[PDB]
């Protein structure tokens, strides 16, 4: 039932080292805890101690991340569950590092076997390969929009102006999830067709930046895999199973219409913990987006990213009881 939540912190950078930083945060992998040094100057001893489902400490690596968190997921996406992973986290700890990753300068590197690729890369290279070795027919299609102030832009359409909004139906086929009326979807129809398409929503996400004030840290990002595969039964029955895979890389856990989704989004968490009735999913964009996702038939992880340093301290809590708080949350997975 329950959902899975795990807790990345990121390496120093460099303002950091410049500032002399020093740490707060101890990782241990094994005993799967973090534990935060709270007392500063004045008590040298006190701490806070969570646990959770798996712990990355500093040196973890995108490839780290991926084996442990995702290869387990991405399974269940091709068994025909549908899936959510999702970033939360304080802006500048490792959202969009960890789920999309970064490029690695001078074109050292090909995409496919970049060490920074993030997870939604490495998940598109990862389903050509488990799905061509096995023959059974099957197409990806994926879709990639963002949330900003309550407004949703779809960063993979043809369209040349990104400013042109998507709007939300609910879906009549399925009581728990929306229909995105005008969200372009791509097929891909192989691993060679995926740089551009990227390449392609990266640029178009560049311009929005420049339109919308603030844009990188107010927007959430949800990036969508839809699987069709075709089976045959041992009798000869030709039936056809579907998998999705949701991507959402969340606004800066630090900000609290232009709030309306983080809101909504720890009282919908506070109303499922707190096992209240009529859960406010309504209430916002993300929300009846990932309503399936909290609460109901979908299988959910959480990444909370955190940074090691002592000065964003009261955030680094904030984040880790945040989280901590969510893995009480069951869904009732179920294939399509
Ligand atoms: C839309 C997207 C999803 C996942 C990764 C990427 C990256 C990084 C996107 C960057 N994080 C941003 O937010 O603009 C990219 C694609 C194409 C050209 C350059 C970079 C990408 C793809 C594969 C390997 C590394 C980075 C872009
Ligand atoms: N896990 C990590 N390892 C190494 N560098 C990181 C990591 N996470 C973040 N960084 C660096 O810190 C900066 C902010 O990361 P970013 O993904 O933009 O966080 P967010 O999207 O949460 O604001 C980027 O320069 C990124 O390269
Ligand atoms: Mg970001």
């Amino acid at each position: 039932k329950n959902i899975q939540v795990v807790v990345r912190c990121r390496p120093f950078n460099l303002a950091e080292r410049k500032a002399s930083a020093h740490s707060i945060v101890e990782c241990d992998p094994v005993r799967k805890e973090v534990s935060v040094r709270t007392g500063g100057l004045a008590d040298k001893s006190s701490r806070k101690t969570y646990t959770f489902d798996m712990v990355f400490g500093a040196s973890t690596k995108q490839i780290d991340v991926y084996r442990s968190v995702v290869c387990p997921i991405l399974d269940e996406v091709i068994m025909g569950y549908n899936c959510t992973i999702f970033a939360y986290g304080q802006t500048g700890t490792g959202k969009t590092f960890t789920m999309e990753g970064e490029r690695s300068p001078n074109e050292e590197y090909t995409w496919e076997e970049d060490p920074l690729a993030g997870i939604i890369p490495r998940t598109l290279h990862q389903i050509f390969e488990k799905l061509t070795d096995n023959g059974t027919e099957f197409s990806v299609k994926v879709s990639l929009l963002e949330i900003y102030n309550e407004e949703l832009f779809d960063l993979l359409n043809p369209s040349s102006d990104v400013s042109e909004r998507l709007q939300m139906f609910d879906d009549p086929r399925n009581k728990r999830g929306v229909i995105i009326k005008g969200l372009e979807e791509i097929t891909v129809h192989n691993k060679d067709e995926v740089y551009q398409i990227l390449e392609k929503g990266a640029a178009k996400r560049t311009t929005a930046a420049t339109l919308m004030n603030a844009y990188s840290s107010r927007s959430h990002s949800v990036f969508s895999v839809t699987i069709h595969m075709k089976e045959t039964t041992i009798d000869g029955e030709e039936l056809v199973k579907i998998g999705k895979l949701n991507l959402v890389d969340l606004a800066g856990s630090e900000n609290i219409n232009i709030n309306q989704s983080l809101l909504t989004l720890g009282r919908v968490i506070t109303a499922l913990v707190e096992r209240t009735p009529h859960v406010p999913y309504r209430e916002s964009k993300l929300t009846r987006i990932l309503q399936d996702s909290l609460g109901g038939r979908t299988r959910t992880s959480i990444i909370a990213t955190i940074s090691p340093a002592s000065l964003n301290l009261e955030e680094t809590l904030s984040t880790l009881e945040y989280a901590h708080r969510a893995k009480n949350i069951l869904n009732k997975p179920e294939v399509n």
